[PDB]
């Protein structure tokens, strides 16, 4: 309770916390759902604890501006403050400070616009590994299991690109790159080990001096093992560049692209079965573009107007991670508060995003909404992929990625519901966005 008057005395409303867990129990039934209720209950501005550790949540647009881009330098450089990682506090997510600038800025020649266009055709080929694997599974008459196919996708892809060739990850299960990466979906409050650590900040450099990592050790060293033994993608652009970070580097990109595109993909898909009419339209579009079932093409994948737009709103009715957090590495006026350095700030991304003050009928998919045609959208009300220096940096490559998947399943299959495919979706309670049932869906052909 050392801090948890901090809130009350700086006028600041929220849940009443309890002691040593703070309000941390609430997040049990999900961070999207608490995130959304305190909104709702609190507005503009509500503070929590996270065990000791206050919390602030912001929803106002120019305060947000401030946090994510004005004194993203000045201020609030890092995220969440560091846990049991041992070395790979050099991964560019998880470094702070100077240690960060550096990083992002020896990385950020691989993410431009340019060695995307580059890359292009060694992500396509997946496509066809893709389609087989769909094929296959709906050759039958048979539902399939969205998070199979799309899944393997989406680490096959990033595998690939990040580090090595293709695994055909759905066909070789006993891959030991398949087996050692599938390990990253567990992550977030599921362990016991980030509760410790989140409700007892100080035990970190304990678990650290005894090789404890919030990581699987057993995998993380294979796939440096398999990183230095190699020393067409990410791999070579960072050879042309110690050699612990850029061990590092390649496995945060599989950690911090795995599961998110996965969990997207069957989102988007999941709507266009939901939505026919947004499904004909789209097709419609692949059609007039490439027919024929041509090959795609980055030009072309990149000005097909209503995909951007289909991935775009799938993006506001479920925002993967939820929220975006900053760390005040000083203390710092807030909106007229006067926050304690240590502190967190959250922008609360889902709840923002599911908001009817900006979005008329917000739980409905309405691709719309990001008609060029329209008032452009609000950066800071619509945040995904972060805004500011801190933002993914992957953010072109994962909708590279997945457009270039939702392109080729859209030119051989149509997606319908089934008896088995939960609608209304529901989300579950723990970690990045996911659906409470895994989604399953009738795959027809086109021929
Ligand atoms: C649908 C796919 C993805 C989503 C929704 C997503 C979302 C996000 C978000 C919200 C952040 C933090 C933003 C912030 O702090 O405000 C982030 C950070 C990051 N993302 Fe992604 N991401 C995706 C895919 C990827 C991929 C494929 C990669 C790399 C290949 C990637 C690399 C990174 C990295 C390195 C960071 C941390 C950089 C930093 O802290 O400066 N992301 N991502
Ligand atoms: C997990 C793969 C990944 O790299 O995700 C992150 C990212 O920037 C790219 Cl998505 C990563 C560094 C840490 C991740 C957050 C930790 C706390 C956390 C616990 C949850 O239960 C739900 C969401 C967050 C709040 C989080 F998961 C997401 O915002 C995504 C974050 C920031």
């Amino acid at each position: 309770t050392r801090t948890h008057g901090l809130f009350k005395r700086l006028g600041i409303p929220g849940p009443t916390p309890l002691p040593l867990l703070g309000n941390v129990l609430s997040y049990r039934q999900g961070l999207w759902k608490f995130d959304t209720e305190c909104y709702k209950k609190y507005g503009k501005m509500w503070g929590t604890y996270e065990g000791q550790l206050p919390v602030l949540a912001i929803t106002d647009p120019d305060v947000i501006r401030t946090v994510l881009v004005k004194e993203c330098y000045s201020v609030f450089t890092n995220r969440r403050s560091l846990g049991p990682v041992g070395f790979m506090k050099s991964a560019i997510s998880l470094a702070e400070d100077e240690e960060w600038k550096r990083i992002r800025s020896l990385l950020s020649p691989t993410f431009t616009s340019g060695k995307l266009k580059e890359m292009f055709p060694i992500i396509a080929q997946y496509g066809d590994v893709l389609v087989r694997n769909l094929r296959r599974e709906a050759e039958k008459g048979k539902p399939v299991t969205l998070k199979d196919i799309f899944g393997a996708y989406s680490m096959d892809v990033i595998t690939g690109t990040s580090f090595g060739v293709n695994i055909d990850s759905l066909n070789n299960p006993q891959d030991p790159f398949v087996e050692s990466t599938k390990k990253f979906l567990k992550f977030g409050f599921l362990d016991p080990l980030f509760l410790s650590i989140i409700l007892f900040p100080f035990l970190t450099p304990v678990f650290e001096a005894l090789n404890v990592s919030l990581f699987p050790k057993d995998t993380i060293n294979f796939l440096s093992k398999s990183v230095n033994r190699m020393k067409l993608d990410f791999l070579q652009l960072m050879i042309d560049s110690s050699d612990l970070e850029l061990a590092a580097q390649s496995i945060i990109f599989i950690f911090a692209g795995y599961e998110t595109t996965s969990s997207v993909l069957s989102f988007t898909l999941y709507e266009l079965a939901t939505h026919p009419d947004v499904q004909q339209k789209l097709q419609k579009e692949i059609d007039a573009v490439l027919p024929n079932k041509a090959p795609p093409t980055y030009d072309a994948v990149v000005q097909m107007e209503y995909l951007d737009m289909v991935v775009n709103e799938t993006l506001r009715l479920f925002p993967v991670a939820i929220r975006l957090e900053r760390t005040c590495k000083k203390d710092v006026e807030i909106n007229g508060v006067f926050i304690p350095k240590g502190s967190m700030v959250v922008i609360p991304t889902y709840a923002l995003h599911h908001d009817p003050k900006y979005w008329t009928e917000p739980e409905e998919f309405r691709p719309e909404r990001f008609s060029k045609k329209k008032d452009s959208i609000d950066p800071y009300i619509y945040t995904p992929f972060g805004t500011g220096p801190r933002n993914c940096i992957g953010m072109r490559f994962a909708l590279m990625n997945m457009k270039l998947a939702l392109i080729r399943v859209l030119q051989n299959f149509s997606f319908k519901p089934c008896k088995e495919t939960q609608i209304p979706l529901k989300l579950d309670t723990q970690g990045l966005l996911q659906p409470e049932k895994p989604i399953v869906l009738k795959v027809d052909s086109r021929d």
